[PDB]
């Protein structure tokens, strides 16, 4: 009956509303993915409940157990019916879950504290004074783990061994680490999240360089789900009608503070 | 056994080699989609035959007959097994054929002769002096026909009844018309093709403004084809290993003339 949606607290995709405690269920949350879920549900004709992924992760497979965690795991093991989140379409994930055509484009990018002497990934790789890392259990880390491209592989070799550790549990922890590190920490994260934060007080970070790759976020469903077909057509509809662009302006730039 | 691949002569995706007359089969052609087809086939483990679409079109459904033309038609009517071309993923097409996840991102863009006093679609819609049109039987025309957005519907209203016709049969025809028309014709075409032309002699055109929308090219197969799954995984694999970015540089910028 009611579709269980798994999602993740990530600004400006899903955020606890300012006055949520006096609100109940889905009304406690706002954001790009909250509006998207409402649109998708409207067009596919289902009722839904938003749930925050229990382990707070996007999804990766444990090398030893082979068990998936995060939102991907919640789909794989039957704990949720659909994931509506900034979840990156990847080869490894497509092997175990289904994705709609992308609803948003992104690439890996570099976040620095304003004034930091870094302009590119190549820059980061040719030095050591400034440490840099990525999010745990996500596609950015996996991208670096598996890249045969010379510059990226060298970055991965430094990251996988550094001490203290350069990886963070949440995007917020990575951003805070940049802001409090006096320019000695740079954070590798998706351009969407980088560009959003850049327009938020205290206005002390910025995106530098071009994107390191090009990929997309998709709405994910359990493999063979009956929901997959309708959801895909809905994403295409919403893109063609300009809604996806409308939502993007609503949450990134109509909400800039800088 | 041998996979029949439908494609289209559109630079720099698929072009006739200089000595093509002395060459046979797939060796007659070169370009981004030629390189891509060789890779998709290698990774999916199939032999293939490139064939240029007979009517030279991408694909639209005739309002009267209801028959699909172009590469889309070749797939729908069983004349080809797969399309490897700059074929835009759209809702109407997804209803009749299957698409892989996108292999390239693009948006509708504006091409002007250098010096043309136009900076945006809004600029174009608000005037009469400079004519503008699009390709026939393609996703750009359909975009404008179907659009509810104010600026774009105004453009469609003008274009559909402009005389002489502002629509062209091939991208090359639209580009020639821009070049020959002394700034009095602007051409709406995808950013990928606009960007390519900008780097070709006589270096007299350019892309102006931002993209009007955001979408992707996919590799297409007949609905329910068993090739679809493998092709999709190959596209993701090839993106993650950086092949797609490498091919774009090779055919757009390494060969740039301006
Ligand atoms: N979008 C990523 C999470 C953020 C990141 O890895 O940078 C994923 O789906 O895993
Ligand atoms: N890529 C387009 C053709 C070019 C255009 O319409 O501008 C299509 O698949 O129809
Ligand atoms: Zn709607
Ligand atoms: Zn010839
Ligand atoms: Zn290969």
């Amino acid at each position: 009956k009611t579709v269980v949606v798994t999602t993740i607290l990530e600004s400006p995709y899903v955020m606890m509303k300012k006055n949520h405690e006096m609100l109940e269920g889905n009304e406690r949350y706002e954001g790009y993915c909250v509006d998207l879920a409402a649109e998708i549900a409207k067009h596919c004709g289902f009722k839904y409940k938003l749930t925050i992924v229990g382990d707070g992760k996007y999804g990766a497979r444990d090398a030893d157990t082979k068990i998936w965690n995060g939102m991907v795991g919640e789909l794989v093991y039957g704990k949720a019916d659909i994931a509506i989140a900034p979840l990156t379409i990847t080869l490894c994930r497509e092997e175990v879950i289904d994705f709609s055509k992308p609803f948003m484009s992104l690439g890996i990018s570099i976040m620095i504290k304003k004034g930091t002497p870094i302009e590119s990934a190549e820059d980061l790789s040719k030095q050591t004074e400034i440490a840099y890392g990525t999010l745990d259990s996500g596609s950015t880390k996996c991208f670096f783990r598996r890249s045969k491209i010379a510059v990226f592989d060298k970055m991965w070799t430094y990251m996988r061994s550094a001490e203290p550790s350069v990886f963070v549990r949440t995007t917020a922890e990575g951003v805070a680490r940049v802001r409090k590190s006096k320019g000695k920490y740079a954070y590798l994260l998706e351009s969407t999240m980088n560009e959003y934060i850049e327009q938020r007080k205290p206005c002390d970070t910025m995106k530098v360089g071009g994107n390191l790759d090009s990929k997309g976020y998709g709405i994910a469903t359990p493999k063979g789900s009956s929901l997959g077909n309708a959801v895909n057509l809905a994403v295409l509809k919403l893109n063609e009608q300009g809604l996806l662009d409308k939502l993007k302006n609503k949450w990134w730039y109509d909400k800039g503070e800088c």
